[PDB]
């Protein structure tokens, strides 16, 4: 019942992103925490909740933030744990400043980056879900199902 | 001893980049398989690499590639381990091209994707040792000390 | 009756492009068969199409799809059928995810690519046609045809 | 031998990309002509090149050029042949302005458009010699050998 | 009465643009006509019009086009006149597409290019004004006051 | 005789650009006056250049600038002559920084606006020749002959 | 009572943006003056304002400003004032032709740029505030009392 | 005498950049520091610099980093003081990367955002200057005479 994943997300407005990571992690059945933390106007909640994640018993943390994206980056400067970072879409640049905020990060701290919008936050939930896999034969078998599943009920050809 | 991570990339060319990842995971004794697989010139190849995966016992998978780059998403698509992404430079693009194939996956198949270029290699494979670390305590010491070790190794000023 | 054009795409999503290079098809009495396949979510459905392909009398292939767009690539790799490819227009990004993750192929395994969205769809049906019709006299007339009406169908003068 | 392929140019400065179709070409002994022909510069040679290049036993144009690069999108304009494009890179946009001016055609008038660069004029010539297969049971055999080398040729693993 | 500016465009949809571009001349009461002609789709259009512009006594030509735009740039390969070109927004690439194959045009054939839109159309039919105006004494009297009253008339402060 | 064509631009580091509108200018015998001009660092100088202009017989401006490059719109706003701009090749943004702060100007404030680098420049002294050539028969005939040049002196193949 | 701050503008346009910035003024209790004022439209306007800016007791402009936007730029080459710059987001471009237009000038004229659109003139203001905090404890106590309220102000968890 | 400009930045490779802020507080006689601080490399550094910042006396940070760039929005999370921010251009991205992670920071923390690269250094210091400038009449007048001597000094026509 303790969180292993803990998804964090800038702002209420993120969430309408971060929520499908909610979704899919509870679907697999992983506990995790959601919260708000903000790199650029919460630095200090965030030092405390990336210093401490991993003695916690956290095992990965989800990033989901738009614009000058500093909250996954500076979430994996605090924590050894795997930082993964999601780019929620902004309405000028479309997630691109998102993107790039994220992704280009350099040598010595990674964050492992997802799809702009609510397929990166998804894939954030599955990527996470797949490095549990790895030392949970039970998650394991349930993450196989579902990507089994998802392969199975793509349509063989289109409706008009 | 066995490799727990692969690291693959579409060509020789890349190997000036994923190098990095190479001598990354050496450093922190991470027994791996370096390898060529390209997604369009040897798709047979890559669907045997990416679903025996696995079953040979590796953990994480570290993918390459520059231009198009189908590596990485496609051994995602065969593999329910989890597969980094690093986008290579190209010539025309820059590795923008690289980056947008790699990180812009559909929701269902994840790829972790890191910065375009040597520093991006190198963080995948720090990705991967963080991984690896939830389940092995003397790695996960030795990361700590990487990361100790980069933070104490910052200059304070800049030389001329 | 037997099609020789095959009309492949991503997802149901795709069908309101793929539609486009469906119907031309029609128009100029190009056998065809159109097809759901997925690079990333079906890639053992996509693999047994492209092997087989041209053994089932398929001369060309159009391949849609958007965001990280390997459909039309990875059909490349294990066909040696022409492949055309068509960028489907992605939300955030706009398609520019599409076109680069399908037109920057590597040297040795070619796309033809079109045009982002509907006008691409419709081209690449054409552009199956004009290769159709290098050893078809009846379907060139028709296609002359087609040209030659498109051309005289456009107006002098603007209307207010 | 009678050309079946034209290859053509906005300049001779297109001529380092260019020259990787014509060699392509020559390797599957493919009979072709390679010219310089602007859009631009020089428009009536252009229009009479396209509209006679089918009488003349053409059965695939492949064009090349920079900058705004009209010169592919052009000659589909006047002639019913498949043509094919490729953006060479230019100085200052790195062929982006070349491959959109290409790639982005209405609809009724085809370019099968390929990588921007040397791999794209490459890919040309391939794309035209799988076109030229379907008629060609020689040629079909020898694209087909071209094919397997190319898959067979990438090494395991990189060099040091 | 006889026209000394042509404005052409691609389409009967660039005239939501192009139409801004005819206001702005009948309202300096520059004599000109004004018509639907396509690079790509109507080539043999665009050469005799282009061809024969001069002799008929147009001084500037105005030519709008979206996407893989080529009117203007083959206008100007055919006359000496000096052409203006206005790019047209495209849907998916909001006339990034449209500008750079306008403005880039090689060296030795100019197009004189204005901004994406509406604007631009304005700003070529005042700049083909501008143009007439080095001749003509009461359009440049006319010219001067549109001009003055344009800058006379922006508000000194804002309203809520 | 005196200048009926100012070529202006932003700095000495321009003129690696700008000398190629210079040459075409002297080739065609179409005396000009060539100046360095900041909108920035040099306000006053251009408003006084631009504002006499006209007064001191200038019938066109070529202005050229890099980075964020407000001297051709500047200019335009001063003098009601035609004003053509250049975007110079900036080392970081290639000259989009460029061609942006160029051709985008407002509704009622026209820069004709040229290529990215040295074949804009070119175009640009160009444009004011077919701009001069309209009220200028031997002007219009050297320039006849210059672009006859052009087209006839392209080669017809690729030499190695 | 007397202006401190100038808030500038292109046009009542940029207002539904600029006004942002004037109200956190009014918020943090900073006299200050709004006005419209246009580089490219009404140069001799901005002439004024921005050489009298000083002696007219101004500390900071803030200029809002967007397309070929110059009018922070060209306030900043007539005054010695520390001028902040708000790209206005634009229609095509996204505000992406606003922002280079305004943040790449050349070395020896400073615009400090913010964000495109609403908060980047909330962070103007914020900035503007925040400079004039450096001599004015009492607003320096006002603005640290802003933040502070800020970073409580943050939710901790997500509402659905 | 004690610094009131801190210029930080992300790494040594920075230097060749931000010495340009360096030269130029010197020639003002601007009293600063010059350090090396990383946003994701030393962020307890970082927290500690700009949390003591104006304690010590500091009244403007610069800070100057390439790639996904964290380090000025950071140190603006964490000070009440203006701070400004360059962006280095990175390798692949020619600083696009930066600038967009430094320039669109939320409403509520404000980074002065100047050009990529060595101008943006330079004018990050002269921005500082004019800052410090309002309350310095003596570095009021040497900026005075600073952008006096700019501005005389630019030729009036370039050199070949
Ligand atoms: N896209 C792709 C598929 N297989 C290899 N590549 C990429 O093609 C680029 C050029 O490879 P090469 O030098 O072999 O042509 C490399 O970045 C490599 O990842
Ligand atoms: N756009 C165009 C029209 N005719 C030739 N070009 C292109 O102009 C670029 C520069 O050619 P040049 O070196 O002759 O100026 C080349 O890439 C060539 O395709
Ligand atoms: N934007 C601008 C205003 N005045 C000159 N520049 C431009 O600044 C760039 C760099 O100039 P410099 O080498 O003098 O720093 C040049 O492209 C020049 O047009
Ligand atoms: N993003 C970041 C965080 N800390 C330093 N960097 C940046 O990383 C780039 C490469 O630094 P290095 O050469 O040390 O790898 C530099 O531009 C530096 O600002």
């Amino acid at each position: 019942s303790a969180p292993v994943v803990g998804i964090i997300m800038g702002s209420q407005s993120d969430w309408e992103t971060m929520r499908h990571a909610d979704a899919l992690l509870t679907e697999l059945e992983i506990p995790h925490e959601t919260l708000i933390v903000s790199a650029n106007r919460t630095p200090d909640r965030l030092a405390d909740y990336a210093r401490t994640a991993a003695e916690r018993g956290l095992n990965v943390i989800i990033a989901g933030a738009g614009g000058a994206a500093h909250l996954p980056g500076m979430c994996a400067a605090w924590t050894r744990l795997p930082v993964l970072g999601v780019p929620v879409e902004s309405r000028a640049l479309k997630g691109m400043d998102s993107l790039l905020s994220i992704v280009q990060m350099p040598g010595g701290v990674p964050v492992g980056t997802l799809a702009i919008g609510a397929s990166g936050a998804k894939n954030a939930a599955l990527l996470a879900a797949s490095i549990l896999a790895l030392y949970n034969p039970a998650l394991a078998a349930r993450l196989e199902t579902w990507r089994a599943l998802q392969t199975a009920s793509v349509p063989n050809s289109p409706i008009t």
